[PDB]
């Protein structure tokens, strides 16, 4: 593409703004930064050569642009870029710029729940195969610092945000993995709003690969997953069978959980697809062991296990740490944070009971403890909530961080919350 000599104006100072920012200039083009922030996290980082302006949107500048890279966490409705986009001002995301520059295949991945997961396996049957792999997106690493000549496949987690703002991308593979209520305050027009962005990811993708048990996945380039059925599926000893024929004793992986034999299916389709090599793409299977902060347990200490799954961060998530989940005493359930607008009240389900305790904390902290207000406590913060409970922790007990919320109202980046349940897990515990 050629940005030469265009006004450029980015929107955002945090990973992505400043990715694209260090994209530009290495192409010879200074672009102008703007967020709505006083101090964003990536000020401080901001080249002295590039203009910014914080504390709100500039209109002028808006309205001065040639092109406008949109960071994923700010909405394209905000009436500044409505109204730049209703002047016919160029929008995209950095996802945008990425495609329009690799020179490899991309597998492209989105959906409610599991992506990060999913993402991070592709990414293991490629390195398992030799092939020198790019994994970047919504995972944490910025799409734009993946590229790279020698790269020869690039994997990305693709947000609903991020996929809004994409136009150009013609993956080899993409998936839904499933869509469930989320990010409501970001679609006003509701979950078939939110349905819409994730999917664009199908547009001129080579190979679909869609959830047989989840009808809002599907978009003939359509593979199937599925617990009974789908091309991609489960029989129950749990086996993973393909079109036919079993590839996988589940027995070999370190996941466990229904949704992880199916993350792992989603996985396998889609390098199936890319063309990996089933061999070492089974045997990736067997050696992953599940990244932090997804359902993790990270103390088993005095007869009681500490659960980090501090991505959690809407209620499919929630549903699926909960549903089936044995303890032998008491649940001790950390909730709270930014609900997003969700209706929360498909959990109460799973609160029944004389054996469960919710600790509720952050800014829907209220709203989570009035599922079943009688076993439930409310704190400001996390911390508050753990120090509470670690004197009710008995032999047998099971302590779960999962909270059903982002942590944006109270906790810095994205990987600060479940840092901190483990390390007051393995203070208190
Ligand atoms: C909110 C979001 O989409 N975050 C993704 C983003 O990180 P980055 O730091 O660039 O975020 P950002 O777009 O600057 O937005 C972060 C926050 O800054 C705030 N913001 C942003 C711009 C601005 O002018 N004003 C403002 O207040 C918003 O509160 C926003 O929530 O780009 C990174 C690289 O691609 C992603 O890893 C990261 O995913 C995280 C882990 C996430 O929470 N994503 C959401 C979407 C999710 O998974 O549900
Ligand atoms: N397919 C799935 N369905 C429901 N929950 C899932 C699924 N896969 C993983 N989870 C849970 O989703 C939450 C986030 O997992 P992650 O792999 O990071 O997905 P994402 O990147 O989409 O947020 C964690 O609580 C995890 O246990
Ligand atoms: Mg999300
Ligand atoms: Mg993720």
């Amino acid at each position: 593409a050629d940005y030469q000599g265009k006004n450029v104006v980015i929107i955002g100072l945090g990973l992505t703004g400043l990715s694209c920012v260090d994209f530009f200039l290495a192409r010879g083009v200074t672009p102008r930064v703007m967020d709505t922030r006083m101090t964003p996290p990536g000020l401080d980082k901001l080249p002295e050569a590039v203009e910014r302006h914080t504390g709100s949107l500039n209109d002028e500048w808006l309205m001065a642009a040639d092109l406008i890279v949109a960071s994923p966490g700010i909405a394209l409705a905000h009436p500044s870029l409505s109204a730049a986009a209703d002047a016919g001002i160029e929008i995209v995301g950095d996802i945008e710029l990425f495609c329009r520059e690799a020179q490899a295949p991309i597998v492209a991945i989105t959906g409610s729940n599991g992506k990060s997961t999913v993402t991070t396996l592709v990414g293991e049957m490629a390195k398992a195969a030799g092939v020198n792999v790019g994994v970047g997106g919504n995972i944490g690493l910025p799409a734009l610092m993946l590229l790279d000549d020698e790269c020869e496949l690039y994997v990305l987690e693709l947000s609903s945000f991020q996929l809004e703002t994409t136009s150009s991308l013609q993956a080899v593979a993409a998936t839904i993995l499933n869509v469930t209520e989320d990010h409501m305050d970001r679609y006003p027009f509701g979950l078939q709003q939110y349905r819409a962005a994730k999917l664009r990811i199908y547009e001129n993708a080579k190979v679909c690969v869609v959830n047989a048990d989840d009808a809002l996945t599907m978009p003939e380039r359509c593979v199937s997953f599925g617990v009974n059925m789908g091309d991609y599926h489960l029989n129950h000893e749990t086996w993973l069978r393909v079109k036919g024929e079993k590839v996988l004793n589940v027995k070999e992986m370190k996941l466990s959980g229904q949704h992880n034999y199916t993350n792992a299916l989603a996985a396998l389709a889609l390098a199936d697809a890319a063309g990996l090599p089933r061999a070492s793409s089974l045997k990736a299977l067997t050696t992953f062991t599940g990244l932090p902060h997804r359902f993790e347990v990270v103390l088993e200490h005095n007869g009681v296990r500490w659960i980090n799954d501090s991505k959690a961060t809407n209620v499919g998530s929630t549903e699926a740490a909960l549903n089936g989940l044995h303890v032998d005493g008491t649940l001790h359930l950390l909730l709270g944070g930014d609900g997003k607008s969700a209706d929360f009240s498909p959990l109460a389900r799973y609160l029944n009971g004389d054996n469960v305790r919710l600790y509720c904390f952050g800014r829907d902290g209220a709203q989570l403890a009035a599922l079943r207000p009688e076993v439930a406590e409310q704190t400001e913060t996390m911390e508050q909530a753990m120090r509470l409970l670690a004197p009710r922790v008995q032999p047998g007990d099971m302590v779960l961080l999962s909270p059903a919320c982002a942590s944006l109202d109270q906790f810095k980046n994205f990987e600060q919350r479940g840092n901190e349940f483990a390390r007051l897990a393995k203070e208190l515990g």
